[PDB]
C-alpha cells in the first residue's frame, strides 16, 4: 500500500544515490605496501590515504543532498547548516553499509578493505573505532535495503534541532514525507515485524553520540601533531 506519490520520491532518491557513488569514480593517493616495520612514513601514508577516502565521500554526500527533493528549496544558509552537521553521520551510515560481518571488515569504492587493526594501525583511536564497529554490526542485524538506507539518509539530513538553522520549522515539514515514506515502506517490507521501523530510527540518535565520539578523535589528534587536511579541518575541527 505504498502510493505512487510515495513510490516516486522512493525511486529518485535510490537513483540519485547510486548516480553519486557511480560518480565518485567518475586517483586517491595509495594505501602503502612494502613499508618498513614500526616506520613514521608508512603510518603517515595511510593516514593520508583514509582523509583522502573521507574528502572523496563528503563530496558524494553534498552531491547527494543537492539531488534530494527539497533540499536545494531551502535557504542557502540552512543548506549548508544541515549538511555541516549531517556529514560526519552519513558518512558512517555509508561506512557501516560496507562492513562485512563474515571477514568484519569495511570496504570502501570497491578496492579499499580495512580491518580494525588496518585503522589502528592509520592512528585512529579504539575509542573510536570499537563503536564504530559495534555501529556496523547492529546496522547489518537490521537489514536495509538500498531504499532504506536513502530514506534514513534524507530523513538524517532534514533534523531541524541543527546549530543554526534559520527556518526550523521549513526543515521539520521538509522532513515529514520521508519519515512517512519510511514508515508505509517498512510495514510493506516486514508486516510481522512492527519494531523495525522504531530501531531504524534509533539509529539516528546512535548517530549524534557516534558524531561526538568523532569529535574527541579530532580533538585527540591535536596532542599528537597529527592534523586533518585543511578542508576535513574547516567542517570537523572546532
Ligand atoms: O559545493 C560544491 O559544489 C562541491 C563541494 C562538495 C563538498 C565540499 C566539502 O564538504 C562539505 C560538507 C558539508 C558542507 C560543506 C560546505 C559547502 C558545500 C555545500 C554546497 C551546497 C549546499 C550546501 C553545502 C558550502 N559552504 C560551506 C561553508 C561556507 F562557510 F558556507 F562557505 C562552510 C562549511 C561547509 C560548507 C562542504 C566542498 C565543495
Ligand atoms: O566507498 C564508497 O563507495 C563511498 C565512500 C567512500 C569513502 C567513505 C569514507 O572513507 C573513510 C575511510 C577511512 C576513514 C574515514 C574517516 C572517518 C569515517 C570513518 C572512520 C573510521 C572508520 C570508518 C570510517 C572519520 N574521521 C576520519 C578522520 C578524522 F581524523 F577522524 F577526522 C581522519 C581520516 C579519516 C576519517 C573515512 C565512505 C563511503
Amino acid at each position: 500500500q505504498l502510493t505512487a506519490a510515495q513510490e516516486l520520491m522512493i525511486q529518485q532518491l535510490v537513483a540519485a544515490q547510486l548516480q553519486c557513488n557511480k560518480r565518485s569514480f567518475s586517483k586517491v593517493t595509495p594505501w602503502p605496501l612494502g613499508a618498513d616495520p614500526q616506520s613514521r612514513d608508512a603510518r603517515q601514508q595511510r593516514f593520508a590515504h583514509f582523509t583522502e577516502l573521507a574528502i572523496i565521500s563528503v563530496q558524494e554526500i553534498v552531491d547527494f543532498a543537492k539531488q534530494v527533493p527539497g533540499f536545494l528549496q531551502l535557504g542557502r544558509e540552512d543548506q549548508i547548516a544541515l549538511l555541516k552537521a549531517s556529514t560526519i553521520e552519513i558518512m558512517l551510515l555509508e561506512t557501516a553499509r560496507r562492513y562485512n560481518h563474515e571477514t568484519e571488515c569495511i570496504t570502501f569504492l570497491k578496492d579499499f578493505t580495512y580491518s580494525k587493526d588496518d585503522f589502528h594501525r592509520a592512528g585512529l583511536q579504539v575509542e573510536f573505532i570499537n563503536p564504530i564497529f559495534e555501529f556496523s554490526r547492529a546496522m547489518r542485524r537490521l537489514g536495509l535495503d538500498d531504499a532504506e538506507y536513502a530514506l534514513l539518509i534524507a530523513i538524517n539530513i532534514f533534523s531541524a534541532d541543527r546549530p543554526n538553522v534559520q527556518e526550523p520549522g521549513r526543515v521539520e515539514a521538509l522532513q515529514q514525507p520521508y519519515v512517512e515514506a519510511l514508515l508505509s515502506y517498512t510495514r510493506i517490507k516486514r508486516p510481522q515485524d512492527q519494531l523495525r521501523f522504531p530501531r531504524m530510527l534509533m539509529k539516528l540518535v546512535s548517530l549524534r553520540t557516534l558524531s561526538s565520539v568523532h569529535s574527541e578523535q579530532v580533538f585527540a589528534l591535536r596532542l599528537q601533531d597529527k592534523k586533518l587536511p585543511p578542508l576535513l579541518s574547516e567542517i570537523w575541527d572546532v
